[PDB]
């Protein structure tokens, strides 16, 4: 029924000092960006500088994890229960990013589970999808966005706490350029799987944010796009410019 | 003479309240002597800040884990770099969980001890071999070629601790008996000293990563080649002061 809010998430990814952060933190507190009825700002530094931005940040901003653990806390050496950042009023997470699934080998199945953990115990979830440039080429986009979305779909009982993030990884350091009408073609192939696999309510409301190589200049062309509803920034969410890609919300 | 040391692994554990409680715990404890002993309590990443400014400065923080290498395009990842920021002096690196349940290849751990001492981090060094490993008679095996992908790329050895894991006798029904664990310590200090010095053998600390309460703590203690603990569970509760109690023994 009613308009998806854009989402503009910034994804620092394993950078920052306590002088970065307060330096990243005051540009964010000065920002003028439009309200909270037109855009949902998530910022998610490492887990170390979580209460330090927390603490600090805009109240109209919110916090996210890069990630937490599967399941319950306990005999997990180096991992972070849901339960804690809960216990931290951190209330977003990012689960199933590109990198966790390349380099620490997460399966889609590993993801759904962290997914549904997450969403259990009260967290919202950042979940990300996206194919290498071998499975582009092979022609398998959809067949692997499909296959990472239902391992998630298939834990997932209620859809109003999830953001989708499609990451084109065939177009993240392999010399390879995504246009905006290559990003709006996933979404829209992504957003038609949910209403036929999922529900209509479910496609219509979920929101699928755009993870791919998005600055200042090209923000409201890949945001002006049916099925965009927003972006998972890397890089340029360390920047003043992440500012410039929040203000792409007056684009809807 | 080595300085006994006894490290409290708080896993995957805590909440602000119970880390208030903890800290308040060991902030009136009266141990030995800082001669005696070196004491590292690890939460988990988002409670390094509230432990290193709440803790008694005597006692030393550690991280869990920290990455392989430089920061970056690591999403969920913490940098040794990071650790450094935030004045945290320690972290425990290839711990028998991330080995077994994240699979953290010898190779991995090697190569995140050197680039943590590399940051000026202090390292506790894990290493173990599974029930199917000692009932097929390779404890050392296993042990030395862990400890060799380790040994291979350490640029400081005063920084570094030894943590011998049983991780046969954890969650098996099978008890590691004082003996046992002075056994794997004496061969792996031959090993140290055979294949990288007599001097590294004689200062580094192996401590033990066993099953360590306060019942045990003073007969695994009192053996010859075993400088201290690694606790699990127990470091979250009152029972880690008397295992720092067992330093004495020495």
């Amino acid at each position: 029924h009613m308009a998806r809010k854009f989402f503009v998430g910034g994804n620092w990814k394993c950078n920052g000092t306590a002088e970065e952060v307060k330096k990243i933190v005051n540009t964010l507190n000065e920002a003028q960006v439009p309200s909270q009825d037109v855009v949902e700002v998530v910022v998610s530094p490492p887990y170390v500088f979580l209460p330090l931005v927390k603490s600090t940040l805009r109240s109209d901003f919110f916090v996210a994890a890069q990630n937490c653990w599967v399941k319950k806390g306990g005999a997990f050496t180096g991992e972070v229960s849901a339960e804690m950042l809960v216990n931290l009023d951190i209330p977003w997470v990012i689960l199933g990013h590109s990198e966790r699934r390349a380099i620490l080998n997460e399966s889609s199945e590993f993801v759904g589970d962290k997914v549904a953990y997450a969403l259990a115990q009260g967290l919202k979830v950042i979940a990300c999808v996206g194919e290498t440039l071998e499975e582009r080429e092979a022609g398998s986009t959809m067949d692997v966005v499909a296959a990472q979305t239902k391992a998630i779909a298939d834990r997932v009982t209620n859809w109003s706490n999830v953001v989708i993030a499609y990451e084109p990884v065939w177009a993240i350091g392999t010399g390879k350029v995504a246009s905006p009408a290559q990003a709006q073609e996933v979404h829209d192939e992504l957003r038609k799987w949910l209403a036929k696999n999922v529900s209509a309510d479910v496609a219509a409301t979920t929101r699928i944010i755009y993870g791919g190589s998005v600055n200042g200049g090209n923000s409201k062309e890949l945001g002006g796009q049916a099925d965009v509803d927003g972006f998972l920034v890397g890089g340029a969410s360390l920047k003043p410019e992440f500012i410039d890609i929040i203000k792409a919300a007056e684009v809807k």
